[PDB]
């Protein structure tokens, strides 16, 4: 075939021309995202019942929703979250691969059914299901210069003139609020209201009967009656529209032909929907959007697309309100990209360099800078041919493949100079047998190579989608590499390749140019007798492997593993746990230093603080907050001290001078839904009617147990929440009969004060807005203050609660746990510093199948991945070395001279995790595949070797202890300048530190000292394994 | 199938607000499965210990669930009932206190109730204050004896 | 019965805003008259899957539903693959005015 | 669904459940309509070596 | 197309914020515009690359894709002057004439 592309120019001409034209159609139009979807696919259901207990939410809603999941297809296992701040949310995980959008169907329409059964305030208020991709293309921040405009104020605007015209600007997936539209604020005053002898039902109803919109009818309605002139819409009642026209609502009329209004009984104001969450920015009242990326969009295009549609609403804005970016994905993949983009040129550049300093000439080194650019812009068609994107992960692919894109390219061009100035051939037909020796030597690297990468496309669980991600890329890079080995490059080596003299070489030139070939040519001779040395008494040899396939396997089980390297992305947030009972108000405190901590010990790093009052992240209470830290420019952030494992020690450190709130700092995760490299994570389950107390004693049992091995187990805490006081209004059913009060109107009288309601609609400047009425805060703070609030009985008579009921404190749990829709308590941990994540597991089993009957344990999450899919490179691979073996075999027509290949495999691996321990790192995804090159090259390497040898043994009969010396001889001088090429081009990976250095540190330092023993040690080694290999049989 | 049962609820929706409302706290059902058994599980009690009423009952409350939710399960028929609070009103007795089973459904709706009663420290606030606590009220019974 | 200003705010806006986010959406077009009544059409790039089309529309809409107010609920709110023409018009008539 | 798949995974899940159930109550399997498809094709696969 | 671009015009000189948009049948007839261009484009691009490969050259067909314009202006004129117009089927033919 490359013979027939050796005659044919063009056509191998052409074939090059598309390829580029191909994957560049597709470069310049192809999805950028940072990462791509690694998380199994998992549809949320929440909901809110406005003022209802965890138990109440617990009985009345989950439960149900929880009993009518079923005929669902691909469920894993589901979990839910029962709160006391009325809040609801069940959370069902589905099979890898599953149609998100069809499991959203469905759970959404089983939903529908069960609607009829939740309460009518829930049904009101809606439950709603979603998609999870809690992965934010950017969070917009918007506060107030002056000091006008409040939280509400601000959330307002943004509802109303933004958030829609961002909802809709192309790329955008998704906008969350941080705040709601205005809402109408009825405040009811118990004391007023006890004037008039009134409810709160009263005011209820009242507003039910004057804000409601109804049927009119229309002049000359259709059937007409004959001869008719005119046709109108008759408009009656609509709504309420202001503060105003909602206070002038009639109430009652007192004997003496009085008059009641609503005014008359509260405060008229115009709040927010939600008081529970506050959330300020550099200290002062703020609001916005997280804006997520729409599958498929691009991250920059969108990014850029959001921020000019914010340009053009900024005119318009009111006094002083201005617009702040404390996230955005953006800088982070694009510095990830041009860093990357990068590495090719600079690879590009060094191997012109190890050419025109080996071989010597402007020609043949311009031959690979003209066909590595052609696979590589190739592959980015191949790529966009399985939908893939670029990405963060697939652009780690193919720089981590740049080096077996060279080894294809450099082999054929330098085993031209070799034959053109051996037997002194010309050109264009030197490069025939040239590529007949090496013609299936390439085409065994294909099939050898694949197997290699393969089977790695094929891990299941999350994970396993990270492998594809390169898996493919890998392949896909290679496979069109020795395509174009075969194909553009035979037809470019004899076209600019001028011919050189049988013995030309360059050993007298005037410079440095000859001095190479002089001193490289004793150093030839001065190692290939050196490997003639060794192959009389070769036993003391296999005894130095014998102790380097020990070598790696005595480090590599003492080499640690993760996942995925951390980075400075930017931004890190600090967490704020007030204990049980602590109140918005002493949270807000404790923020405010933090946002100090920060705006000072800090200013040179911080760039804002985004903190949130009410939602931390381990629930939603009025004792626990969260604060986004957004930092200035990688560029003006110098040195580990500025940097973030640094920021985050003399925060995490510097927060212990607070007395009262845990207050933990800390840094986020590559992939946001990684999860701990070492973390269980374990379900307490109740199986047999157990009730909350039986299982929170199980639970401490276990817990406490768990704590006294610290041996093998570090941190085994509690995901939720302990049980807390909380007031019991108990109501004697007797007494309120004979005073006459209905237990309806009793309760929604104390609900409506203490907990508000949602009433219905008005129309705010042409928006549908809800209206809500509860007491003002005053009256509503202390049990003592029960004592203002009257219920009216069956004869007029206004009565208090004292008369017909009494209180009580009580325990709560303020949040209830279900797992696969049994009640569960949520159990996290770690394996104790030197043990393994599998370890623990085993342990915490044993421990679990210990505790009182009816208590089971169940693993999830990332420990549940891990469980099912995590065991499988053992199994794995097997088959992949079965089919480098029959590869091999193939090639070389032995059933056995395929293993003087093999054997090179530790050879790389020893020197890759020698350079991982001796630097402190891990045995990661990055160092991973990075061990997998290096495996790549130096068993194509060894492909060569043991090629040529085998040949000039079959084709010339050449000596078994010299053919091997002449092949040696013949392939080192490639070896050599490929391998100064990579070590080189990984050189600058390798010390990067800074924007996204994890990334590059960890692919890098695994490969480049993999490349030093894999090279600088296979020289001797592969000769040595060829003989031995050959006298066997 | 997935989208047929999509489409087939889609209109389904249209006339559920159109059913008696008994119709619909029964809960309407949209299944899609083969029309014959695959296979039947028993249950036994072998201490003659718990009743056929016991049973399927155990089987409702604490394996059903699961079976229903389980991928590939079109539906599942039950073969017994889950327990429920029996009020077996007798019509003397109600006559003589003068009451119909009107009285006892408004009864047992005004007393077997759970309800959300606010918090102690109602977010939005007043200056300063400290302590916060939700209320708890009527809660749904939970044994005969109760009711 | 409600007038279209009304309308529009309570009903065609609500669903309208949710209407994002929805893969291949070319344009849509929506219109609400004075009779009470709304018209939401949302309009692919062709080669869209339309199944999967009515789909995401069916989901991002239950996002909307709660929010619309309640007699809009009671009357249905449909959601469905649609066309602008006939492929024709059967009629009927009597001959002999029975 | 595949019938063979879903009886797998029915048993699997109801191993879950036994440990917990009161004494006495045994599970028992009165009719099924795999371990004939099962079975069937392996006497296929047999007279097939 | 005329009577499109004759109220393209009259469109752009209207008070400021009232824009104006294509939809449906018209649309359709717009894209149909735009991507003539590229399809007229990389289709010779096609052509020129498939007679490289094909009769080894460079110039072979270089000078073949001499003879393109020479078909087209007949085809031109036998519309140009028949009535007709640069609809769909028109591009066709231009990529059947070539
Ligand atoms: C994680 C990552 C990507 C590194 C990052 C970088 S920056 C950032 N986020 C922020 O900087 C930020 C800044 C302010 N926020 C907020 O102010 C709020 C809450 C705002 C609010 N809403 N009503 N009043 N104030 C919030 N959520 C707080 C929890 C609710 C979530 O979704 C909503 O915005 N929905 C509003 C409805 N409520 C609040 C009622 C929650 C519910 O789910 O029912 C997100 N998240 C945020 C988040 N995240």
């Amino acid at each position: 075939m490359p013979n027939f592309f050796i005659d044919r120019p063009i056509f191998a001409w052409v074939i090059a021309i598309i390829i580029m034209l191909a994957g560049g159609l597709a470069i310049l139009k192809l999805p950028v995202a940072q990462y791509p979807t690694i998380a199994p696919p998992a549809v949320t259901i929440s909901a809110s019942y406005p003022g209802a207990d965890a138990k109440t939410v617990q009985d009345t809603v989950t439960q149900v929703i929880e009993q009518n999941m079923n005929g669902i297809d691909n469920l894993m296992y589901m979990s839910s979250n029962s709160d006391s701040t009325g809040t609801v949310q069940i959370t069902l995980t589905f099979e890898s691969g599953t149609d998100a959008d069809i499991a959203q169907v469905q759970v959404q329409n089983k939903l529908q059914l069960a609607m009829p059964l939740l309460p009518q305030e829930v049904q009101q208020q809606g439950v709603s299901v979603e998609k999870s991709s809690s992965s934010f293309l950017m969070v917009v921040g918007v506060i107030n210069t002056d000091g006008t405009m409040t939280q509400e104020d601000i959330s307002d605007y943004v509802a109303a003139n933004m958030k829609d015209a961002i909802s809709r600007t192309s790329g955008v997936g998704d906008v969350q609020l941080f705040g709601s539209q205005y809402a109408m604020r009825i405040w009811m005053n118990p004391n007023e209201l006890n004037k008039f002898q009134l409810t709160p039902v009263d005011v209820i109803t009242a507003i039910k009967a004057q804000n409601a919109q109804v049927a009119a009818g229309q002049l000359g309605g259709t059937p007409p009656v004959k001869g008719q002139q005119l046709n109108a819409s008759i408009i009656a009642q609509t709504r309420l529209t202001s503060t105003e026209e909602f206070g002038k609502i009639l109430l009652k009329v007192n004997q003496d032909g009085s008059r009641v209004l609503l005014r008359d009984v509260a405060k008229i104001e115009l709040g927010g929907e939600n008081y529970d969450i506050i959330a300020e920015f550099n200290g002062q009242p703020a609001s916005g959007l997280g804006i997520k990326l729409a599958t498929g969009a691009n991250a920059l295009d969108t990014a850029a697309a959001i921020r000019a549609e914010l340009a053009k609403m900024e005119p318009f804005f009111p006094s002083g309100l201005k617009i702040v970016y404390p996230y955005d994905t953006t800088p982070f993949v694009k510095i990830s990209i041009h860093e990357v983009v990068k590495t090719l040129v600079e690879a590009i550049i060094l191997v012109f360099l190890v050419m025109y300093l080996f071989l010597q000439n402007f020609r043949a080194t311009l031959i690979p800078t003209i066909a590595v650019p052609v696979v590589l812009l190739g592959t980015f068609a191949v790529l966009a041919a399985f939908g893939f994107s670029i990405n963060t992960l697939t652009m780690f692919g193919m720089v981590l493949a740049i080096g077996l894109l060279v080894d294809d390219a450099i082999v054929v061009v330098e085993n031209v100079e070799r034959v053109m100035a051996e037997e002194g051939l010309p050109p264009k037909e030197a490069t025939r047998k040239s590529m007949g020796q090496i013609q299936g030597a390439l085409v065994g690297i294909a099939m050898v190579l694949s197997a290699v990468f393969v089977p790695m496309a094929f891990f299941g669980g999350s994970t396993g989608a990270i492998y594809r991600q390169f898996s493919i890329t890998i392949v896909s890079a290679m496979a069109l590499s020795v395509l174009v080995a075969l194909i553009l490059t035979p037809a470019l080596c004899a076209t600019m390749l001028k011919p050189i003299a049988k013995g030309d070489h360059g050993e007298g030139k005037k410079g440095f140019f000859g001095w190479f070939n002089r001193m490289f040519e004793k150093s030839t001779h001065h190692y290939t007798d050196s490997v003639g040395g060794i192959l009389r008494s070769t036993g003391r040899y296999l005894v130095l492997y014998l102790i380097i396939v020990v070598g790696m396997a005595y480090l590599f089980v003492r080499l640690p593993s993760s996942f995925l390297p951390d980075e400075d992305q930017g931004v890190f947030m600090t967490m704020v746990q007030l204990p049980a009972g602590a109140t918005q108000e002493r949270t807000q405190k404790v923020l405010n230093e933090v946002t100090h901590y920060y705006l000072t010990k800090e200013k040179n790093n911080v760039e804002s603080v985004f903190a949130v009052n009410g939602f931390g992240f381990a629930g939603r209470g009025q004792n626990t907050g969260i604060a986004f830290v957004s930092l200035k420019d990688w560029a003006d952030r110098p040195g580990e001290e500025n940097k973030v494992e640094a920021i985050t020690m003399r925060a995490t450190r510097a927060f212990s001078q607070i007395k009262d709130a845990m207050v933990f700092a800390f840094n986020l995760p590559a992939i946001v839904e990684l999860g701990t490299a070492t973390g269980f994570d374990f379900e307490l389950i109740d199986q047999a009617g157990l009730g909350h107390e039986k299982l929170t004693q199980a639970r401490n049992q276990l817990l406490a147990e768990a704590a006294k091995h610290p041996d093998m187990l570090t941190s085994v805490r509690p995901n939720g929440l302990e049980d807390t006081p909380q007031f019991k209004i108990d109501i004697d059913q007797e007494k309120a009969q004979a005073l006459g009060v209905s237990i309806n109107d009793i309760n929604t009288t104390l609900g409506a004060a203490w907990g508000g309601s949602y009433v219905n609609d008005f129309i705010d400047r042409g928006r549908v807005k809800k209206v809500y009425v509860m007491s003002e805060a005053k009256y509503r703070m202390l049990p003592d203050d029960i004592g203002d609030w009257y219920v009216r009985a069956a004869d007029g008579q206004m009565v208090p609660f004292s008369a017909f009921s009494s209180s009580r404190w009580e325990y709560g749990s303020p949040r209830l746990e279900r797992y696969n829709g049994l009640p569960s308590m949520e159990i996290l941990g770690q394996a104790a510093p030197g043990k393994s994540t599998g370890e623990a597991m085993e342990l915490m089993e044993q421990l679990a199948s210990k505790l009182p009957t009816g208590v089971g344990y169940d693993w999830t999450g990332m420990s549940y991945q891990e469980r099912l899919s995590g065991n499988q490179a053992p199994s794995l691979y097997a088959i992949s070395l079965i089919v480098v073996f029959l590869c091999l075999a193939a090639l070389y027509e032995s059933w056995s001279i395929p293993f003087s290949v093999m054997l090179v495999v530790p050879l790389g691996v020893i020197g890759a995790l020698l350079a991982a321990t001796f630097r402190g790192l891990t045995n990661d995804v990055y160092f991973q595949v990075g061990l997998l090159t290096t495996i790549g090259l130096s068993a194509k390497n060894a492909i060569l070797i043991v090629e040529f040898a085998k040949d000039l043994m079959d084709k010339e009969g050449k000596g078994l202890i010299e053919a091997t010396l002449d092949a040696v001889r013949m392939r080192l001088r490639p070896i050599l300048m490929t391998s100064l090429a990579f070590i080189l081009g990984v050189m600058p990976l390798v010390i990067s530190t800074g924007a996204g250095s994890g990334a590059q540190n960890a692919v890098g330092t695994g490969v480049m000292g993999g490349m030093v023993t894999a090279t600088v040690l296979a020289i001797f080694f592969v000769p040595v394994f060829f003989v031995v290999v050959r006298r066997r049989f």
